[PDB]
């Protein structure tokens, strides 16, 4: 049983910035990999905000401590854009990129054959099926789904997958992990969407038909579901918090598994900002419009 | 415009008592009105209980503050077996009773005939159509929705719902009384669970759905959406909040609605609990078992 203390994180995004910003704060060495040099540098410098905000409010009274705070943390992600390289030696690869079957498996297909023996496998996908994307590799017995939710920082849920190939072992590594990372476990099987998302992505949806059908502005039905239903965010506010093209990518996944289905049907309005290059917050605009 | 000072809320139960309280609260005189003595005193223990939590909060460095609200708002909630023997004196009837048209349609057409000219009728239902019990009356142009959420002295979110035959006069008279209670109100149309119980409650129903499927447990489910999503409660926490009884209805309607819809497919778990008068908190149990 082995202890994650060196961390890969593949996918400087949203959630893969996140994930290496707690491993980092909570003690372990981290390794961020994305496409390019311009890409990691924003990311390290959206990190460095995220601490930031923390330091100015946790370390109000004590400012060169939270400066210490931020910069250790810091410092303890290093960057690259060669992730073969990197996980050579590695206790953990937590794979955080395009919510895409094909080339998540291609990705770990790859890395199976640089990565030493004891490296773990997980991806942080949010709708694809873990048994099939450990089936792309020859480490199944090390490989499992590790799903964290947006913003890492924040959110306590990590949602532990287990392929009926898990092994015990790496399955208690990975409980282990979260729970380093101050975060709150659940093991879950191998469905798609596991539980959160499974409940979350359909009603994001039928909120955006009650929109297309035109019996409600987006406006009123996030106040509705804030004030009404007590939530953080409204439907449309959250979905250009998590991105309309990872949303538009689960959808389609999950149409394409059972076309008949009317509950995956994909949003014309959706499609529309996906295709204008409207992500959301991520792009600066979504549903809404970000300054 | 009439403003809206005297207020007949018929039904004592989970909303009806909540609508009761705020009401008086805020200055309105009240007349609670249930179907025998007993569940009207049980009621009115209820408000008085729910106001001393308040007090403690809201006046909590002033003792004598505290006491004067909880006595002066309680004295302000007369109760009556028959509302008819009311409502020829009200401003605006509540009704807040079991989700059942039939019981509705003939509670109004009844109280249409003892009404006052100018009473404002107005149904906190659920999943109903307001147009449909409005024509249960011959005074649809002061007949509307007026949807409020659970518990009623917390959740700031009330659903203005008019039809066809409302009336501006009556639609304004409504949207003053929300806000006189210190309430956001939102116009709604007359469709279907008008806008947070259309997106809310089917998928409560899925989250019911996926721990009949054996995927998870209710503990499990409710602790990810709370840590992964940020909600006040579970699914299944927030069900028997809610009622299970009313929550069967509301579906069940829907059902027979649209039969073939995914959406409202009947729960086996929830309608035998239901059929073994397992209602949630109002009961005592439901999915969960509580004090
Ligand atoms: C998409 C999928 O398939 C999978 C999934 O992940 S589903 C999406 C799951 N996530 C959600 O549902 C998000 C729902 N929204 C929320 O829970 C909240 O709005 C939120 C966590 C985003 C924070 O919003 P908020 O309450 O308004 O806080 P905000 O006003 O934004 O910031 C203030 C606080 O939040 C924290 N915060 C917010 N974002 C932060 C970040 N990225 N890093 C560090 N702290 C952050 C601050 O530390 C601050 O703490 P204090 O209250 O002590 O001062
Ligand atoms: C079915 C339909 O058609 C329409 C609907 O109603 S759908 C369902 C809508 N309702 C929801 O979804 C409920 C979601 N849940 C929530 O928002 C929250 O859990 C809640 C409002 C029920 C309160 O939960 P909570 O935060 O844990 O409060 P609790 O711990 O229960 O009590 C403490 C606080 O809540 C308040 N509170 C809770 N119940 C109360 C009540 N019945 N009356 C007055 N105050 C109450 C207190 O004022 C108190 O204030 P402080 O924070 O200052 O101490
Ligand atoms: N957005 C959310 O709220 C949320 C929450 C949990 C899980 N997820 C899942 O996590 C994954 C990450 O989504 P995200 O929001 O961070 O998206 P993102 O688009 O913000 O980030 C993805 C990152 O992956 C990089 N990338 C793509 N292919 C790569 C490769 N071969 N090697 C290295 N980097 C590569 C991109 O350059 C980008 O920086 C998806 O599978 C998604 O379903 C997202
Ligand atoms: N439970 C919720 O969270 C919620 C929120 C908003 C609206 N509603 C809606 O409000 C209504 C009230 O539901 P509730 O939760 O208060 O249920 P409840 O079962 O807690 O209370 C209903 C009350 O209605 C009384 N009643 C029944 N038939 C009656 C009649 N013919 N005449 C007079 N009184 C009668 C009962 O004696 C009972 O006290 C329903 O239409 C429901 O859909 C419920």
């Amino acid at each position: 049983k082995i202890i994650v203390k060196h961390v890969t994180v593949i996918g400087g995004g949203l959630m893969g910035a996140g994930i290496a910003q707690v491993a980092a704060a909570t003690g372990h060495t981290v390794v961020l990999v994305d496409q390019t040099e311009d890409i990691l540098a924003k990311s390290k410098k959206g990190i460095e905000e995220s601490l930031r905000k923390v330091a100015k409010k946790k370390f109000a009274e004590n400012p060169k401590a939270g400066d210490e705070f931020v910069e250790k943390t810091l410092s303890t992600i290093a960057t690259s854009t060669d992730a073969a390289s990197v996980v050579h030696s590695t206790d953990l690869v937590v794979e955080a990129i395009v919510e895409n079957l094909k080339v998540k498996n291609e990705l770990f297909k790859r890395l199976d054959k640089f990565a030493a023996e004891h490296t773990i496998f997980a991806s942080n996908t949010c709708s694809l099926q873990i048994t099939s994307i450990a089936n792309a590799t020859t480490r199944q017995d090390r490989f499992a789904g590790l799903h964290f939710f947006n913003p890492v920082p924040v959110m306590k849920l990590v949602e532990v997958i287990k392929t009926p190939m898990t092994s015990q072992k790496t399955f208690e590594s990975l409980v282990d992990f979260s729970k380093a990372l101050g975060k709150h476990p659940v093991s879950c099987k191998d469905t798609p969407g596991f539980i959160v998302n499974r409940l979350l992505v359909p009603y994001l949806m039928e909120a955006i038909r009650l929109y297309e059908r035109g019996d409600a502005s987006k406006e009123d039905i996030d106040t509705a579901m804030k004030l009404g239903a007590g939530y953080p965010m409204g439907p449309f506010e959250l979905l250009d918090y998590v991105g309309l093209d990872t949303t538009k990518f689960i959808v389609d996944g999950w149409h394409e598994m059972d076309a008949e289905n009317p509950l995956h049907q994909p949003s014309p309005s959706l499609n529309k900002l996906v295709a204008e290059n409207k992500f959301g917050k991520k792009t600066g605009e979504g549903f809404y419009k970000y300054k």
